[PDB]
């Protein structure tokens, strides 16, 4: 049942592709922009003219909308908006576009960037980090979309980027922790995933690259860290010199400035990379 | 769906605005919401006779849904205690009962658009994990674990009420500091011998006791108590802007040792020591009276 | 709903009761129900062979949805299988008023760094993961003609059932290795990540499996006793991946032991 749907989704971007392109487009890449990657749209080429589609036009996709272009001479999709479970979709809803896309029968790669909250305590806003592992915490209880899913020669090749293109920026690797939200987590909480053994902390592209992972691809998942988790215990009523418990919370605002701030690193690590895929 | 649920939250505070006008004969505007929970029910004897409350049934409020117990039906009960004008929740909607989460925080909300509530007084009995606690303690709740939150059973699930609070909420300021040094202060000026532990509360959708392995694992995991409650209504406290106090009482103390194996010479009897309801209830009873007077104490002074 | 799923508990009863009474000569009351996991099924055919057993098919039974086999195992009448409604089989069962134990057994992932495939791991605690966060056999309104409202878990594996698990297998010379440990039951995949295997031994877990739980909480709301027993048949791994920068003789063995358990209730 949900596969008609599927198909009317692959049917109309089909046909659009054939009506834009003078020559055939099958893209080879699907890059998933996350906080603060959207302005990833500017590496596409003007020529030959990319195709955006807007979501709302899309069959199945429930705004936001897809670019289809030449990135670093590479042909990709670049999906600009995504969908989060605490919004209220179901988990087959948030992967549609993956499997609607599959359906072109050329992606083997996906690209998917992420902010998330910094769980090992070394790490900094700022810090990148690519992700080798996850803890899925809802697919704990069954929420699901449908062995090592992070490729390592792509991870490498995220290295030896970072190298070439003299970034400085730190890019740690590590297990990223899918949990639900939308709340911030709870000092208890942090230290709680901590010492579950995660790295960082986001709400989102877990079932992303499981779907990925499950159509045949390789995935390439790259955290933006935008905040540190707070740890600490709260202040205790007998404390008489109180650290205040509003300090060092997180808040959105935070998270899209550092993302922001991050953007133009990622962008040009994401336009090497594609063109060696 | 957020408009249907727009629609009965904006219908219940008609029914609730009105009746109070109906009731009161100065505007009645509530400082606190006051959550009983289980055999905290004689904190509804601290509301005074005059002026005379009014107490509205969930059975009659739109968009309320009534408890599975009976005949623990549950009720608002709105009057003055030691001269505050507060909100009584008697009952909770408990999630292991077939309500959404939704549901159990849509009193919340409703109150929340009298405009006047600024502090959530939540009570609670709970599980000892802390090996140091011992039944007939209370716990002033400081931190919590959303566990079930983490995993997707969450009260914010959904659109955003973007007209009550953001899109994305922090909880690591969740448990307002001067809130629960006022408790402390009543506890003193009140002479109260109980005592009174600070520690993170986790929330279990229930209605089973936990095992050993899952006490043990909610202990390495930080949790002091455990209960089937209060986290998704400080939750949705926090997104209305409230300030939260949050009260358990340890009820008995959850058994974590490993049971006995098939290879032990005098083993320990799996079921020693084993949680029953009536010994929550019980001691829930013998706890009511302090729980009772610092609540008491907190509202003249919020 | 709950009216409905009573008269569905009814209904399947009714419908086995009588189908029991019209087969066998004499009443059969089974004292136990012996869930036999994946890979395990071939305890449908240690069952007596006189009197001649009742097979009941899903399909037939109001309600449900496998087969249930009712017959005589080592002597003792017992009931064969092979989330409310996962678990409405238990509750139809029940209504005989003659089980009092149930046998589960299931195969399961290794989480103990000690544990090696074809390991046994007999149960004797469980860790309940979606029944932390709503996904739970017993939500909803309570069955209060079957048990409490609030159910400890802390006294769910009985220890003699363990003990008597264990002498059977030296009486029948079985030289595989037998553990006692802590069952893990998640709605994840076998496609567990390296993370995920690490979190569950270091949340303390033994053994990991999707099955199990549900019924065993079923059962103890019914007043049962449970022995569950687990086969381990693989060693997760739980050392992180590599940095960018550098057999049929478990389950003959598991007959065995249960058609010799089966006879000492
Ligand atoms: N859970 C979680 N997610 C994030 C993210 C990732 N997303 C960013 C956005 C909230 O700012 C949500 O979609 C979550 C950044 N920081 C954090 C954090 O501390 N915690
Ligand atoms: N999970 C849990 N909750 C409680 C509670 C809180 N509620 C009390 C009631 C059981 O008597 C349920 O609503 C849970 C008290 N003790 C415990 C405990 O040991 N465990």
């Amino acid at each position: 049942e949900q596969r008609a749907l599927i198909k009317s989704a692959h049917r109309y971007i089909s046909e659009k592709l054939e009506d834009h392109f003078s020559s055939e487009f099958l893209p080879k890449a699907l890059v998933i922009c996350g906080e603060g990657l959207s302005g990833i749209s500017t590496k596409i080429a003007d020529e030959p003219k990319p195709l955006i589609l807007s979501y709302s036009t899309i069959p199945g996709f429930k705004s936001g909308e897809l670019i289809f272009g030449y990135m670093n001479g590479a042909p990709v999709v670049l999906m600009n908006g995504r969908l989060r479970s605490y919004e209220g979709h179901s988990l087959a809803e948030t992967v549609h576009p993956i499997r609607a896309l599959h359906l072109l029968g050329s992606i083997n790669v996906l690209i998917v960037t992420n902010a998330a909250g910094g769980i090992n305590a070394s790490f900094k806003a700022g810090d990148l980090m690519c992700v080798y592992d996850h803890i899925n915490f809802p697919g704990l209880c069954g929420f699901h979309p449908l062995s090592d899913a992070y490729d390592l020669e792509l991870r490498k090749l995220l290295f030896s980027k970072k190298k070439e293109l003299n970034i400085e920026r730190k890019i740690h690797e590590g297990t990223y922790s899918y949990v639900h939200g939308p709340t911030f987590e709870s000092r208890a909480e942090s230290r709680f995933l901590r010492l579950a053994g995660t790295d960082a902390v986001g709400m989102s592209t877990v079932p992303e690259v499981v779907t990925a992972r499950h159509c045949g691809w390789r995935v390439l998942a790259l955290s933006l860290i935008t905040n540190e988790c707070v740890v600490d215990p709260p202040a205790s009523a007998h404390d008489e010199n109180p650290v205040p418990i509003q300090e060092g919370k997180a808040t959105h605002e935070e998270v899209l400035e550092n993302s922001a701030k991050a953007s133009k690193d990622v962008q040009e690590l994401i336009f090497s990379v594609v063109a060696e895929i």
